[PDB]
């Protein structure tokens, strides 16, 4: 999908996880955002579609969901750990990664 | 695309790494890598075509890339430090990751 | 050396690198945020000096560390890529992770 | 510690883990593990004396550590989801690294 897509359904997910109360929603909905964020990640957005595909920008724009992929990862582990509250935590505090790649693009 | 052309992707860009020279080529080289791994990232595995989207293996298939794809992600930082020997270490230990796959859905 | 001082240490260079105008500065204040982090790891905060040392806090003590150091880790290559301006940006939401830790032992 | 001390640590616990039986195990000797990898980090090796703090050699030696506690923090999260046979496995590959750093500076 396109990034819109991919980043409403990173939203949703999070609000879910936020909301959610057994560790299997939170595995699940961390799962689709993985998803999500890697599908993102092949996109270019538009601040950046006039920028060469290996612009610094470009390239600091992929190093971002590298930076996001990692996190839900982790977090998964968590939620697969059966630690509902500290993979919420790890949820939540992912919004800084989310946010600041907002700043610089978009 | 599908799992054979993007590990074949895989492969070869390790081949051209090992065979590479310069800094430039191995730094590409593993930005095709990050590209084809994440790709193969969505797809289902033969070995598991029987098994549901969230299985305990589905799961652990995806779990790989995530390693295998953070290593990538390193190995660049390395290239792009100019450090093209240890870079190419990185991306040789990388196989410990593609092999362990192997074994499990392969 | 003791928390305190490992965290003056850590608190110290992150204001640095804030301030900091050439990669070479970033680097090497990095660097020590590494240090100071590797080391402020074997210690025992106080909120857990109760607790005994494989305990589920201690651990996950612990392992905010991991991924402090991982952390600084990654902004060190960008740091190494002369990324001078997303070097501190992955310096300031280090800061998340510091927090996070806060919360629950300090 | 010094290296030697740690990297028997490092040694002997990476044994445990081979012959490991229960999650409870193979979580506190990589735990152990961490503590010894975490330590050997702040030492200087002894083919690496005559180099400079600030060395491409010792920032390389100190990079390998970071490699290896990022993957032992991995396995680690293994052992806490129960999954003792590929968290032994992650212990196994482990010694890619360990060998690694040896050929360069041991
Ligand atoms: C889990 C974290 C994240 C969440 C929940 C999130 C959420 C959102 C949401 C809800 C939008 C709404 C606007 C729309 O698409 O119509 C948006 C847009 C956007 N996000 Fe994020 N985002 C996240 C991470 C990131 C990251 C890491 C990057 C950069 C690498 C990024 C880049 C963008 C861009 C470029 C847009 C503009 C899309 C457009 O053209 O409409 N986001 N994000
Ligand atoms: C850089 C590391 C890797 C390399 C170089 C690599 C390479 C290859 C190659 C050359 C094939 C050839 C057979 C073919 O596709 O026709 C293959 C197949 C396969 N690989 Fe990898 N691989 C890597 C990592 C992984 C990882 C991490 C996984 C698991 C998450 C994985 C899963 C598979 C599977 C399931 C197949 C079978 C594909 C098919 O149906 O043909 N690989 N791989
Ligand atoms: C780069 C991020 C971090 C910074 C800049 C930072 C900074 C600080 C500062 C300035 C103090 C001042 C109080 C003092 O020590 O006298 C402090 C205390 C403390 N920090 Fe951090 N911290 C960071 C990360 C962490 C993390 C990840 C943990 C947990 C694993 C942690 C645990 C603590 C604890 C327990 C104290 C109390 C120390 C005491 O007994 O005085 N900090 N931190
Ligand atoms: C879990 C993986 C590792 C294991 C099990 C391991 C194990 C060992 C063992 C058993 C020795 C015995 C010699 C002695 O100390 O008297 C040794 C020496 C050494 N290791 Fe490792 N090691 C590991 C990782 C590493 C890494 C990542 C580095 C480099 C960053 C490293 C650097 C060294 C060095 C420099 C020595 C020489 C110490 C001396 O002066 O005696 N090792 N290692
Ligand atoms: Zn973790
Ligand atoms: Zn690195
Ligand atoms: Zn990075
Ligand atoms: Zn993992």
């Amino acid at each position: 999908a396109d990034l819109e897509d991919n980043m409403e359904t990173l939203n949703d997910n999070l609000k879910v996880i936020e909301k959610a109360d057994n560790a299997a929603q939170v595995k699940d909905a961390l799962t689709k955002m993985r998803a999500a964020a890697l599908d993102a990640q092949k996109a270019t957005p538009p601040k950046l579609e006039d920028k060469s595909p290996d612009s610094p920008e470009m390239h600091d724009f992929r190093h971002g969901f590298d930076i996001l992929v990692g996190q839900i990862h982790d977090a998964l582990h968590l939620a697969n750990e059966g630690k509902v509250k500290e993979a919420q935590a790890a949820a939540e505090q992912l919004k800084t990664t989310c946010n600041a790649c907002h700043q610089k693009y978009r």
